[PDB]
């Protein structure tokens, strides 16, 4: 109920919400239908448009007017925002130098400079250089304050994940907004775009820049504007805030534009009906920048332009229909469009098999325009598994594209021309980013980075510790002149054992063979030397990784490679080793095919065996470091060690041999030497965090063996491609990969081809970031460089994505 019987006099766009039946004269009233009777004629003034002329200068108050051109105006705070290039001869904000903000230059007062963060709805990036002429504002802001050449937003390109997103620097897998639809079935809700259950707080996980800004004491103007209040009076509203007094007036503000999404929508992402939007989205900015100019504010304000997400070509034609491949298509219920989500329409159907829907929906056509997964085996890089109201089966749509359950839904719902909701790598959903301000850098350029990064960075701009999130804080260390954010490396939580020889081969029991028997003081020195660590500089070229969590590890040296050897795990956690442009690739000798040596360092009780592989029909193992690429003949017995061997499907050995065989060559001659981390993941309940041992869901058969999820690998090289990656003496470049160790390659539709035509792709595909694999290791890489270690967070963030220019 609303007593809509009060008023708005004084209170138009009061900063405190006020408990119902009392009626409401905030930014979001019309949205809850609660506005008091007067609202608009007290709070939504229109009379006169949003412009002094000529000769309205020096006019009396009409407090009917939108906005003043009367003297007073400035002291009340409420020109319309042209007033001071009318009547008093000043030049717009745009046609001004930029100068160097190198101080907040504010007026007396206040105690930090404002934050305004400006958004706008399915912004692509690529509009900042094809819309450069049409929009002088944004060109400005972007040329003279930093800038990237594009933002990353999360999986899926929605508006809610992403606005979200920006607001708590959560994957939408913690934050919970996982879609602009949902249903959760613990609450048995579902969350809409129309409609009121996405009000209710519970969906609303994490914490937002506004609560944590309320909390640490600093005041947020109310973020969200009802849709119907016209962008030129947000403006008008933020400008009047600005002018309050000290104690009430907000420290961080908020403006939302729908555009240019919703002209996307309709019209593609180039139509040529998208030029007006971006002209009207200029000249708001351009009135911002008037009205705090006029403030003196223009010198003392950060702004952030930011999106949420690009736009895509899409339209009705590109739909792939279910019920072209699904019998049953009744009995499921699809969350459709550019992403799809799968699950049963009744939970007493006993009869539902998702099994049998995924295959049904695998490599079934030609030229098919998605790919299901189970929720576990999508690209661990999209963070988009580990929670609820994310559907166990998942359909991840090609660009360009839609899915719908039956063709009914197309055209009992062409309309649309544009959308976005695709993988996060792809091109046409990049977004922009640009800070302008005393705290943001002059005139630079910054690479592409995420936006999970940004809650931090806005944290920093305001003094504030953040939440805990899922950006790596330091990382846009290089966007900020200063408030930087100084963080030390995490502390080795275990240190390793350093093991010698302290076994005889007749201790082990392993059902394992090798035809090594074969035979000198000279290559004898030489061979203690190097299992003492003589070449560790050569193949651990940044430090061993610290180890995070408690455990009981060995450090293993040998000729070609050093690992951190789990005991627990009975496997690496991580090989390194160092193949240089040079290098030659060479095959596996006959006599040492099947070749399994124990490891002397080692005990039997903490060895993988050969016989738990014999006996177990679906496993078989390869090897960490690879032994192609041994540096000598008498080297590659070292890569037969029971110590260096890992468990996988003989589907995946396709995968893992081409990658050691060709790949890891190719990318030592493209990139002058590469540096390789190599391990297994065990992530079983999704969730992107190491798991610990009792979470392990799956053996090696009649063994302790546990198999992984995944094989994640590093490769580092140097940034300037003259210097080879083992003396390198400037910044590094990084690629990464999490691979699926799955049992089959039913995720690749041309793997009865050769490795040459799938593999790659497939790896390009899983993508990562060195930071994901920490997530998933527990482990910290990077420890011991020359580099600043602002710019190693920098590079643990790197994703290499795979997409032209
Ligand atoms: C991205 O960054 C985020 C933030 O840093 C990372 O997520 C954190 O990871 C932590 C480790 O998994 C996790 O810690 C757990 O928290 C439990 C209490 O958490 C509540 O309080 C916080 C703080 O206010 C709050 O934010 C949480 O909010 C979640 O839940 C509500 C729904 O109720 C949602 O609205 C919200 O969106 C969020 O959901 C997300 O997280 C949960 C897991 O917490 C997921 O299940 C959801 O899918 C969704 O993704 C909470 O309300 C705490 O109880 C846990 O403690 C257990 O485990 C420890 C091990 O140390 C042990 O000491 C205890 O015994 C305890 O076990 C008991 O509970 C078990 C489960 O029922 C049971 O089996 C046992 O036998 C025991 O009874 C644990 O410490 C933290 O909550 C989240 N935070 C957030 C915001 O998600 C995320 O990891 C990062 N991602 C990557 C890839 O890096
Ligand atoms: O006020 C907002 C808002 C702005 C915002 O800011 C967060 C800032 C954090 C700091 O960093 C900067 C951001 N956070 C949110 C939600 C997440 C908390 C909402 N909106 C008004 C319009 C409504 C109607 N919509 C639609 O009707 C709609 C719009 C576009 C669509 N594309 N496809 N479907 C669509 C449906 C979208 C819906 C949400 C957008
Ligand atoms: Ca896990
Ligand atoms: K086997
Ligand atoms: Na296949
Ligand atoms: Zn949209």
């Amino acid at each position: 109920w609303t007593a809509t019987s009060g008023s708005c006099k004084g209170r138009c766009f009061e900063l405190q919400e006020v408990g119902p039946p009392d009626c409401r004269c905030d930014n979001l009233c019309k949205s809850y239908s609660s506005c008091c009777h007067d609202f608009d004629e007290l709070c939504l003034k229109t009379a006169r448009g949003w412009e002094c002329t000529k000769d309205r200068c020096g006019e009396v108050r009409n407090e009917e007017n939108a906005c003043h051109c009367s003297e007073d105006c400035l002291s009340r705070g409420d020109c319309c925002t042209n007033y001071q290039v009318v009547c008093k001869g000043e030049s717009h904000w745009v046609d001004d130098d930029c100068e160097e903000i190198k101080v907040p230059e504010c007026p007396a007062g206040f105690v930090r400079p404002p934050l305004i963060i400006f958004s706008v709805d399915g912004f692509r990036a690529s509009y900042m250089k094809k819309g450069s002429k049409v929009m002088p504002n944004i060109e400005k802001l972007r040329s003279c304050g930093t800038h990237a050449p594009y933002m990353r937003p999360v999986y899926p390109t929605k508006t809610f994940p992403n606005l979200y997103t920006l607001a708590t620097g959560l994957y939408p897998e913690s934050h919970g907004i996982v879609g602009n639809s949902m249903y959760d079935p613990v609450f048995d809700a579902s969350f809409h775009l129309r409609g009121r259950e996405k009000f209710n707080h519970r969906w609303w996980g994490g914490q937002p820049l506004w609560i944590t800004a309320t909390k640490q004491g600093v005041r947020a103007g109310t973020f969200f504007w009802s849709v119907s209040i016209p962008h030129e009076r947000r403006i008008l509203t933020i400008l009047q805030w600005l002018s309050l007094p000290d104690n009430e007036r907000p420290s961080v503000y908020a403006f939302y534009s729908e555009q240019p999404d919703f002209s996307g929508h309709k019209y593609g992402p180039f139509g040529p009906e998208m030029t007006n939007p971006l002209r009207e989205i200029d000249k708001t900015v351009g009135q911002l920048m008037d009205g705090l100019k006029q403030l003196r504010l223009h010198r003392c304000v950060n702004v952030i332009f930011v999106g949420d997400h690009g736009m895509e070509d899409v339209t009705c034609d590109r739909t792939e229909f279910l019920s072209n491949y699904l019998t049953n298509v009744d009995d499921i219920t699809l969350v459709p469009g550019t992403l799809g989500r799968i699950r049963a329409k009744s939970i007493n159907n006993s009869k539902y098999d998702p099994k049998t829907i995924i295959a049904a929906l695998t490599c079934k056509k030609p030229d098919q325009h998605f790919k299901p997964y189970m929720k576990q085996h999508l690209p661990k890089r999209l963070h988009y598994a580990n929670n609820r109201r994310i559907e166990d089966i998942h359909l991840l749509v090609d660009r360009r594209w839609h899915v719908a359950r039956k063709p009914l839904d197309v055209y009992k719902k062409c309309f649309f021309q544009g959308d976005h909701g695709f993988d996060n790598k792809v091109n046409s959903m990049q977004t922009v980013f640009v800070g302008y301000g005393p705290t943001f850098k002059y005139r630079t350029k910054v690479p592409p980075f995420e936006n999970i990064e940004l809650y931090n960075v806005m944290c920093d701009l305001l003094g504030l510790k953040p939440a805990p999130n899922n950006g790596t804080h330091g990382s846009l260390n290089h966007l900020l002149r200063t408030n930087t954010f100084r963080p030390t490396m995490p502390d080795e939580v275990s240190r390793p054992n350093y093991p010698g020889i302290m076994y005889l081969q007749s201790e082990f029991d392993l059902g394992c063979t090798c035809d090594d028997k074969v035979e000198n003081k000279l290559e004898e020195l030489n061979k203690r030397l190097h299992t003492k660590g003589s070449t560790k500089e050569r193949h651990l070229l940044y430090g061993r990784p610290a180890v995070l969590y408690r455990t009981s590890y060995d450090i293993l040296y040998h000729t070609d490679f050093e690992s951190g050897y789990s005991e627990i795990f009975l496997m690496p956690l991580w090989t390194s080793y160092t193949i240089s442009k040079q290098a030659e690739v060479s095959s596996i000798p006959e006599h040492l095919t099947n070749c399994v040596r124990p490891d002397v360092r080692v005990s039997p009780g903490f060895s993988q065996n050969c016989l738990a592989y014999k006996n177990d029909k679906q496993m078989s193992y390869g090897f960490l470091f690879p032994p192609y690429l041994s540096s000598s003949p008498e080297a590659k017995y070292d890569a037969f060690l029971v110590t260096n061997m890992v468990p996988m499907y003989p589907a995946f050995k396709r995968v893992w041999a081409y990658f050691q065989r060709v790949l890891v060559k190719k990318y030592a001659s493209e990139r002058n030497g590469v540096n390789v981390i190599s391990g297994p993941i065990f992530d079983y309940n999704y969730d992107g965090l190491r798991d610990t041992e009792d979470e392990i869901k799956q053996y090696v058969e009649g063994s302790s063996i546990p198999v992984p999820t995944h094989y994640y690998s590093i490769i580092t090289s140097c940034l300037d491609f003259t210097q080879p990656a083992d003396k390198c003496d400037g910044p590094l470049s990084v690629s990464s990969f999490i691979l699926p160790h799955r049992p089959d390659n039913d995720e690749s539709c041309n793997s009865s081809e050769d490795e040459s035509k799938w593999v790659e792709e497939l790896m390009k595909m899983h993508t990562a970031r060195v930071r994901d694999i920490e997530h998933l290791t527990g482990l910290d890489f990077y420890r011991k460089t020359s580099r600043s270690y602002s710019e190693i967070l920098t590079l643990k963030t790197y994703l290499h994505t795979y997409e032209s220019e």
